[PDB]
């Protein structure tokens, strides 16, 4: 009666994707692929540092693990071509593993068996990349590769949305204060992509560092593509973040109160609004793809010119992942 | 012949500032005043977590502590103006204890005996505020009452006059991603002076928080008064800090080139210049008020339009401790 | 019906009391007194960074503020005898402000106009110390002021049971991993207390300290009254904590899976078991007292000479709470 | 003249083994291995996040790297058999990858060409096992491959020796409050060796996990072997650690003063001794091997059967550096 989901990469996205399909009727994960054994899956699957115990019950058993009464079959496969998803007969796999973010590299799930591929990450290629009501109605159901995005774009497309459809975007600065993840070392080492900051010790510092959504959010939104551009600050908290954006408008006695309602009147079930003067720690496990912050709106006017600068909250893992799983849905009842 | 400091408020920036003035001969400090027992202050001396274990001898004696063989005298008076000060011959009282921030109060100092009073944070009242190496040749040495500014406006006040004399400050806007401090709670708590989020863990929380650096900047910078803004995100790490500015200039055609050139030639003792990817904790203990990082230069043009966006770190503890002892020696002077 | 709960001190304890009672019908809280406005307390109540957000709905309201469509007025009195107990009819005031941890003291609920007062601390003067499912069959419904004990005699008390029970103690001493609390400082400073060690930063460091648990565990283990000793390494975890038991016991060829059973068979509502390899974080929120961990059980034999070594896991926060709770319960229908 | 070292695992052991080789006459690195470029490599040496900036001069060359005018070449091999050992006449390996902890695996340096090898960790094997200043004398000179130990038990040797020497060691147990290390994982997540307790997130939690130290302690001191034992809780500090030690010994009427006094009269270089109330970070950067605490000795008395309980510090880091560039020089002196 349910789409067949695969997961490949049983990381920190793909075991929050497993948790949120637990709560969304017509989407079945019917297994999962790592480099690990049964055992370290279930238990990651059970315990969560950050997002809590696992409400329902597991146990390991034969080809994998029981998760309330349903099994999942589990597999140690690297090499995603190999792995038997025409026999298990996959509608989509959800690409976590942070190793096929391409296209024409995702194209292995194709060849094993899989109808689509919708991969967790920004990715280079020909395939559209969607932020769950931003640009989801952009797919047509012929995709067989797509982008979710990154945590980043989607904390930050409908703030831009908004911005420019109310007010006419010329240009924008970003900077994302971002929870550290996987990609950063725990003490100073060698890193993996020789990247001098992700080096350092992850929970010992401020560390600057590049990302692409600003710079790739024409991808989601063409009308404003190449008006943005920024980076991050990766600090010491677990998971939880914050995007600030900087903004020149075409409109022009613009008001804090004018930016903060244009946000509210936009909010849905992706795009949220607060005013209640929140930290990070409060938006961990929160399920919209973006918290709009009227608190921390600003307006510098200097005679006639105007910087705009707002900021949205967003769990980089579970709001990522309650994105993730919408355009999961939409994709596979197409 | 060497000046006669008495140092009130024993605290971070006040047993910095005792380290700091073993290195600086001409200052002497001879008296220290909170509102603990003498093995408190001497083991905080001693023992520091951030900036590493104090390199003299620390010993408790009768009236005090004996550093180096000297004596400093010790007082547990929280009204200043009880304080034995005409009678030990002050002559530059460094208000450290976060509650004397006001001409009218720090005068308690004065009436206490104290000839001049320097704040280690902005104050209210007809007084100086001071950076120095920006405009500490504003002194002229008929003060009694000076501010030394906080640790964000030494690490912004270079940056603005570069930016300013250079291309021709329009307007900016700011954000410091800076370390906890003293004021935030541990745990989630009741906050003393009503701030609901500084109430929260300061270890665990992404923090936004507001700022007066670039606001009162125009203290410091007259011929930009007004023209910035911005506020703080208070981040788990225990010391380091990183100032973001995003501004419009006059200039046209800027480039990252040219607004990197523009700081190297700027730099001296109090202004530092550094192209290496360095993160937060390698700024800790560091004695620039304000370390230019052109790795994060950035300009965003969309036809003749421009964002110019800039960074520099500091130690909020060690920095504004290098800049006060550096207006310190510099006051005494005169 | 309901018995008329107070919450005096709307901390750590005090609100996540709260939160436990409104899951427990036959209680509620019709009043809370804290050192603070009501904007605070209700931002406190909803807003909790290791304990998650508030399931309910809280506003701001006149005589305090309205929780699910229930009033509960709040005071601003730092004077406990000057409560208007009496006039609120109050059955059971939950002491939890840290400053009236003595019979004495708390006595001035009573002279307020409150039948009985429960201490969420160990309490010195002629009282119960209270452990639920170890002890609370101790109270006969004639005490007016009682104390809950501590987290970590709760953590320890079901343990050092069974082990005396079934093997016969002879000795022991303890050490609780235990996560920092509201009373350790944010950065090294003058501590309240002259304590030394809570007075350096609470995140960055192991810091040994005290606890009268083990010390003061024969008020609810009398049997074993003086055979235990201990003291606590705080560590950088916001909340949850391990206790380490190692002990001499009578009986002679003890092993690893005849303690374990042992622990097993005891489990209840109060004390749980666990064989899974679990870490601090998964313990937050959880309402057993006292979690006992198989995993970690240790006997070094040599000849005839045998330690035995245990550990459990409590929630400081939640565990207590659950705890405290239940005694309230208890003690209220008597 | 010089002793030829070369460093395989640039790593936090191999880079503080690199500085600390500085600052010692005899000895020196003249090629270094690793699995990265020179680039990472030379910023790794300059920039640490604990133990603070490279105090010297570091630029990449061709061949590798020259600090302060000397230079040394660097590999990325990550195959020892293969490396120009031979050709440039090296004297001792120092073995810091964690890959090469046996005898005969280790074996590979001396195929390549080097005379000796000392690995940086516990290794298997015929080998002798060195804790310097505790048994360092064992060493002949005829020994190609030598193990230093681990961290901690380079912490726990010496205290084991006064217990075992002046009061009789019948048994004790160990807990290390240990800081985390780079083979903790950032987040949750499936951990290389199957460690479901090293796979969560390293600076959110208390860790309980094994080490072979006490166990492993008789490779040391044979006259205690097998009498101890024990394990670690990691928790989230980035550097130093603190052995916790319960014992039981055959001396009588033992006291705090006497225990103490013993520990104080068996200091020296790698044996500290302090009477403090210091905490974690006090002990970073370090060059005891073991860091005696007395402020925390306890002994349980009941009638007459006591436990003895001590704890010492240890910069798990610098500490097991400064004990093994020791025994690596005496060593290389045979
Ligand atoms: N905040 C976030 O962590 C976040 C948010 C949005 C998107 N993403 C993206 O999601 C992807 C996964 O990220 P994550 O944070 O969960 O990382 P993660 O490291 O927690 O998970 C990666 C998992 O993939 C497994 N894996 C690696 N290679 C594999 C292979 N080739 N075959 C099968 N399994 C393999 C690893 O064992 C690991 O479990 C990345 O592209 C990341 O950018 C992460
Ligand atoms: N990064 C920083 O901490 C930073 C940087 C720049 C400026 N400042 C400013 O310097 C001031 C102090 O900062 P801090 O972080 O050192 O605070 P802190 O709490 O660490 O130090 C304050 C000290 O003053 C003592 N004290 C309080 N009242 C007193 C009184 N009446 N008489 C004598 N002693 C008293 C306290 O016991 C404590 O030792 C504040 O104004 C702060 O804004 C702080
Ligand atoms: N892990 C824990 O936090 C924990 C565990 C077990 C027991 N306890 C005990 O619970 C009590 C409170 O602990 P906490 O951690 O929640 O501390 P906390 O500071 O978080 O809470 C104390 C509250 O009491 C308020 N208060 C202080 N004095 C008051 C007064 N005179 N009248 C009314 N309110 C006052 C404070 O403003 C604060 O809101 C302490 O006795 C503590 O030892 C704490
Ligand atoms: N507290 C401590 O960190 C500490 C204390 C005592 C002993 N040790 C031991 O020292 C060893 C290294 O520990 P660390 O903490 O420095 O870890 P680390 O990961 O920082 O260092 C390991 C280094 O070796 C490199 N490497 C891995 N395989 C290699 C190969 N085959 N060839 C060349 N380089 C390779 C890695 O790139 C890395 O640079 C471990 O065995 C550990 O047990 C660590």
């Amino acid at each position: 009666m349910a789409v067949k989901v695969a997961i490949n990469g049983f990381g920190r996205i793909g075991r929050l994707a497993f948790r949120r399909i637990q709560e969304v009727e017509g989407l079945e994960v019917v297994a999962v692929n790592d480099l690990t054994d049964d055992d370290m899956l279930a238990h990651l699957l059970k315990y969560d540092t950050m997002q809590g115990r696992f409400t329902g019950e597991v146990e390991v058993v034969d080809g994998g693990f029981r998760v309330n009464g349903k099994e999942v079959k589990s597999f140690s496969e690297p090499d995603a071509s190999k792995l038997p998803w025409k026999d298990l007969n996959i509608d989509v796999v959800l690409e976590c593993t942070g190793f096929y973010t391409d296209k024409d590299k995702a194209q292995a799930h194709i060849e094993a068996g899989a109808k689509k591929v919708l991969i967790s990450a920004p990715a280079t290629g020909d395939l559209k990349t969607i932020v769950f009501n931003t640009n989801h109605q952009e797919l047509d159901g012929s995709e067989t590769v797509v982008s979710g995005a990154s945590s980043t774009t989607n904390s930050l497309a409908p703030v831009a949305k908004v911005l420019n459809d109310d007010f006419g975007l010329v240009e924008g600065l970003m900077t994302t204060i971002h929870a550290y993840t996987g990609d950063q070392n725990t003490q100073d080492a060698p890193h993996r992509k020789g990247d001098k900051r992700r080096a350092r010790a992850a929970a010992e510092n401020i560390i600057p560092n590049s990302t692409g959504a600003a710079k790739a959010i024409g991808k989601v939104i063409p009308e404003i593509d190449g008006k943005l551009d920024g980076g991050a600050q990766r600090v010491p908290v677990a998971t939880g973040s914050l995007t600030e954006l900087t903004v020149v408008l075409e409109k022009q006695d613009v008001t804090v109160e004018q930016v903060n309602e244009a946000m509210k009147n936009a909010s849905n079930e992706s795009f949220g609004y607060t005013e209640d003067e929140i930290v990070s720690s409060d938006v961990v496990g929160m399920t919209y793809g973006s918290l709009f912050d009227a608190t921390q709106t600003r307006v510098m006017s200097v005679g006639d010119r105007q910087l705009v600068k707002v900021a949205a909250w967003y769990d980089n893992e579970m709001s990522y992942t309650a994105q993730l799983v919408r355009t999961l849905a939409y994709l596979a009842e197409l």
